[PDB]
DNA sequence: CCGACGTCGCATCAGC
DNA sequence: GCTGATGCGA
DNA sequence: GTCGG
């Protein structure tokens, strides 16, 4: 399925989604459009009518109508209008800054602040996160080539092991599934000394070391279990410096680690199926634990998990490599 | 018709 | 000052 | 906005 099949349609729907999220602040509408865009993007035929599209799950009456108008006119009157609405297009844009959500964007535009330039003029109105988001606006919208992700991973695993050889670290996301590019780096971290029935220092030590060797450059947020920040690969002499990247690191208890790894490896659609299949076999799977479901739906204690495979076994499923988990 | 549409850590705000 | 709500991100 | 109890 190529992007010239129904690209005009999926762009239209994706645009509408962003306005629902960022302007109308209707997150469920945003996801509805998003889902419709995805199901059409996977549809291997040039859509001829809204009725045809309506047969797909996620495409209802109103999107069918919008597709009709698009096919017949090449545009959407409502979308055309909101594009040239200076207030709405400004609110929608500012949300592209990490830290600026729908509410902050609305406030800024209310008081005249519409552009990156305007944001730079008003540092004192930005929180810490938003300043970093502004500072690295361009870098953050860049994708990360797998080769750089590998170089980044090299540094993370090396420094983590150097802090304490017993730490376990796993870079997840689409990267673990072998994607040729990434949007950020998501690191899951654990230590044998840290369980559910349990130092409040295990994350700090790792963040500190990666700061000491100047891999981590900024901090968006940091607590005892969750770090969110910025990193950058070292400059190779004369070569042009690498873009600053987003990196998350979270500390998970050892007994919830592999449920954590599984979930944050994805993909989203694969996770859905695996949870769907798990219920059939009488198990509830979430991000933290896998639990058995008694005859009336009463969940019992979390079952012990010591690897990803352990989960697959519990639910009579064959272990699938991250490579083969796109659905 | 009408509720669901994931969940929660951290930063910060609103209230007391 | 403290506790709980909200915004944000993922 | 879409689905479905
Ligand atoms: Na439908
Ligand atoms: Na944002």
């Amino acid at each position: 399925p190529q992007e010239t099949l129904n690209g005009g349609i999926t762009d239209m729907l994706t645009e509408l989604a962003n306005f629902e999220k960022n302007v109308s602040q209707a997150i469920h509408k945003y996801n509805a459009y998003r889902k419709a865009a995805s199901v059409i993007a996977k549809y291997p035929h040039k859509i001829k009518s809204g009725a045809e599209a309506k047969k797909l799950p996620g495409v209802g009456t109103k999107i069918a109508e919008k597709i009709d108008e698009f096919l017949a006119t090449g545009k959407l009157r409502k979308l055309e209008k909101i594009r040239q609405d200076d207030t709405s297009s400004s609110i929608n844009f500012l949300t592209r800054v990490s830290g600026i959500g729908p509410s902050a964007a609305r406030k800024f535009v209310d008081e005249g602040i519409k552009t990156l330039e305007d944001l730079r003029k008003n540092e004192d109105k930005l929180n810490h996160h938003q300043r970093i988001g502004l500072k690295y606006f361009g870098d953050f919208e860049k994708r990360i080539p797998r080769e750089e992700m590998l170089q980044m991973q090299d540094i993370v695993l090396n420094e983590v092991k150097k802090v304490d050889s017993e730490y376990i670290a796993t870079v997840c996301g689409s990267f673990r599934r072998g994607a040729e590019s990434s949007g950020d780096m998501d690191v899951l971290l654990t230590h044998p000394s840290f369980t559910s029935e349990s130092q409040p220092k295990l994350l700090h030590q790792v963040v500190e070391q990666l700061q000491k060797v100047h891999f981590i450059t900024d901090t968006l947020s940091k607590g005892e279990t969750k770090f969110m920040g910025v990193c950058q690969l070292p400059s190779k002499n004369d070569e042009k410096e690498y873009p600053h990247r987003r990196i998350d690191i979270r500390l998970i208890p050892k007994d919830q680690y592999y449920c954590g790894v599984l979930y944050f490896t994805g993909s989203d659609i694969f996770n859905k199926n695996m949870r769907a299949h798990a219920l059939e076999k009488g198990f509830t799977i979430n991000e933290y634990t896998i639990r058995p479901l008694g005859v009336t739906g009463v969940a019992g204690e979390p079952l012990p998990v010591d690897s990803e495979k352990d989960i697959f076994d519990y639910i009579q499923w064959k272990y699938r490599e991250p490579k083969d988990r796109s659905e």
